[PDB]
């Protein structure tokens, strides 16, 4: 089942991110603290929505979209990933990584069902490792 | 209005690209046409030092998030 | 069945070459329009006849035998020369192509019945080489400049034409084209050029390039 | 059996093209209407030879190519070309469809028995849309 | 009359070689000789300087339109 | 001092490339510490205009010889 | 057994650099004398490091690179380097050419022992070729024009140095060499090469008949 | 085993030749006291382009190149060659003689391994004569 | 005295050479030193213009007679 | 058995050439006359050598040399040439023609004895095509 997280949480998040900036190690480290469970595609697209302005959400999503890129490459190359499966029926495809697959697309309830554990935390270290670039490069 | 939007000359990049997205997302265009729009703002305000830098890229930019990471990767540091 | 190109045609491009001369592009354009199909020798010499003057008539005539001359080297170089057969008894002479041989001196009926399509066309196009090479030669590449206020198009032609109507071998057109471009085209092109994240290995691709990037003004 | 394009027209649309330019929509009217019948790849080749300038030539020879080649990708994509047939004897190769396959290099006779109406009509679409880049890249 | 042609002292020497072959092909001669004479009278009329440079031809040049190409690429620019 | 060395508005960028690496060499550096400090010496030094034309390189330059190529290939003659 | 170069050569070297500059035709043979002996990778180091200043190092060493990688990737071509091996084990990497392998690093006795003589000639052939690199950027051949009062060898060599020293590619050379013979050198060495009876295909040729029949003056 | 000339020796050669000229009867004496051993085509090859400028060395490859081949006809004209052997195997041809040959091209060390003496000093009289000329022939 | 023969500037090629010739058969050279002689006194006197024209020769011309067959053949008529 | 032509006669065609010319008909006439039997290359290359200047004897020796070298080059496309004989042994070379074989230089009588009528008619018109050549030359 999923939850969602805390509105007022992420306004103060917002807050943080809109005072101190991207890059100061409060920020990050308020951003690891949000980023404890491992949240859907959902979660972590609208918390971008939300924290970010405009133009470090369309760097944060091109990012995001590389480092899963690279995760699904990785994946090909060894089939022990904890978002794969041991046949070729379950192999990852980055319309289920980003939340595009089938069942999925706007849905967090079907997303929650169909996601894997090791999918998910696939999906959030690679929206932190994303996030770390964008505020490395926006300032 | 986004069609009034430019870069000031002694206004940063990010502002400007933040100034031009939420004025042109926030505004009567189609969902489809933003993306073209956003893009041929980019090159057409934003003062000529970044006019030519977007101009002479050696890769083609097909996306705002693309135009935005190579000129904050390329701008002259001032 | 022959039919003869008409005298106004005629009248209208001896004018034009006349005012504007032998080399310009519109002349030149001309010239291809009133040899779009393939002629007899009888036309095409008729032709040469009445456009050109007497002196570059007389580099006319040298030229196109010169270039059907090559054209008979190249045809006992191949017995599949769309003007020769597969058997000996087909094999071209150069009195067949300048309208010299049997059945043909002075009678454009008679040659329209015995020449080939193939013949026809490598006569037009003979003919055709032949008009260029006079025309360079009637009336300097390393010299050519883009100026301040010129477009790169223009400069491009330009070069272009300088450079393949010129005493160079084919096979040192190109190089000398883009090593061209490179030096020429005034400092903005030539920094546009020199910051190429790709590598430009062809003229076409040179001019694309930087018709793509080029400063709108 | 081949008939040449009247030089007379072909200097009025060099005319037109030399005075409006290659962008003007009673260029691209009078090209259209140039390119109504399917023509043989000599045709178009000494067209634009003598309607285009020397680099806007190159230019168009360029993409003439690339669509061409796009076509010919399309085409083994799908047996069903009218270029194709049905057996493998009858794939179309690009040396075919720019003329430099075997009996038509220089020889508009022999191209105009060989070649496919498919084949003929593909070539003058490729064509006219390779114009229209050009044309649209040259200002 | 072609006989009485001679290359002015001002003037160039396609004008001449235009109205030489003119006057002789424009006359009484035989189709046979026309080629020949105008070869001759390429030599012998033609001022000196033109003279001189067509005797001193290390190739043979046995028609008008080959003299005509030797002389307008070796001519004295002026 | 490596970290004072600033190129004069008329000096020209051979010299100041010189002085640089001298100083920073013939400095208490680390030998695996002179490389990046010489290529970020010549972003933040080296006037604005050279700044710039570091800056919108199309390639990434990671080593000061390539710098100093693509400099001298694109610098303003003057 | 390593022997350094003498500190006085390298020091007349040095000045002689300093006077005259890196492109002078001395200093290129001052050059290819100090680089007659296969060098070790320490020995051209050191030279370069004393003979250039800070910024031409840096650059040389990028070009030094540059030249090796093209010359490793032949080799990886070629198994028969005489660099190489003939097994695999005696590949060479760039590590063993740069000097940077195992028992190598500081060491000109250990650098000495280990690397082949194939491996010294391809690392001073690879020094030059970069030096020449880096002494033409650090300091146009369609401008070159012979003066009136200058002989035609002069002419020649200038025109040679500023067209093998370009951006041309190798096989664009010997052309346009041969067009700028042509076109340039001033119109009496123009017509005669004109009114050559034989045809001329090469540099050299066109060298050797000019200087055959040129007017003693 | 392969020892080069001093470039001190080189270096003084060349001034010789700089100042000098090509044809001076001490520019003559220095070439011929630098042309005392038998060289290697490497040498030699080295050594006129060191000491000659750009035009003269093109000279001087063709010349070498003529004499050389003059140097061949004779040798095909006569087995007993202090280059030739007795049998039809050891014949020498011009890729031996101008270091192109397999195994030599640009090795010294193997070009001295398998050169022979008597092609050593036909290699070295040729590239004298052709300096010669081509000195005769420069001014 | 055959070293003092030069070629006047209104005479003709053939008393030149005739003149030279006799000069050259009757003297005290030996016999095998007369055609060089005679060849070079052709190359150095024999007033510019023949100079020019034996020296543009596409041909090498080794002997008196074959040079005396060129310059007549290719002499300015005059 | 060897006769000389009379100096009388040698001394009257010479005053002709030297007041006539070369070209008149009546100096073609005279030499036709003299030119009557036929003469050994000892007889024509006296007679040119006084009747001749000193240039247009080089002109006439380089011109009946070229002459005799198309008659050599019709006689090896031809066995059954009046100088040849049927077997190879009789092949005539030109040093029989000019004089310069073995027992013939300097000395007429062994040249009248080895020659044969075929060679001396083929020399005598050779000589004269060679005259014509020169008188139409050096006028």
């Amino acid at each position: 089942a999923w939850t969602p997280l805390e509105p007022k949480l992420i306004t103060r998040l917002a807050d943080t991110v809109r005072t101190k900036g991207l890059r100061s190690p409060i920020t990050m480290a308020e951003v690891e603290a949000l980023m404890s469970s491992p949240l859907l595609p959902h979660d972590v697209t609208n918390l971008m929505r939300v924290i970010l302005g405009p133009a470090p959400y369309a760097l944060w999503m091109d990012a995001w979209g590389v480092q899963l890129q690279t995760v699904i490459a990785a994946a090909t190359r060894d089939p022990r990933h904890p978002a794969n499966g041991q046949g070729r029926g379950e192999r990852t495809n980055l319309n289920r990584l980003k939340g595009l697959a089938d069942g999925m697309v706007g849905n967090p309830q079907g997303q929650a069902a169909l996601l894997r554990p090791g999918e998910l935390v696939a999906i959030t270290a690679s929206a932190l490792q994303a996030f770390r670039e964008v505020a490395r490069l926006a300032e």
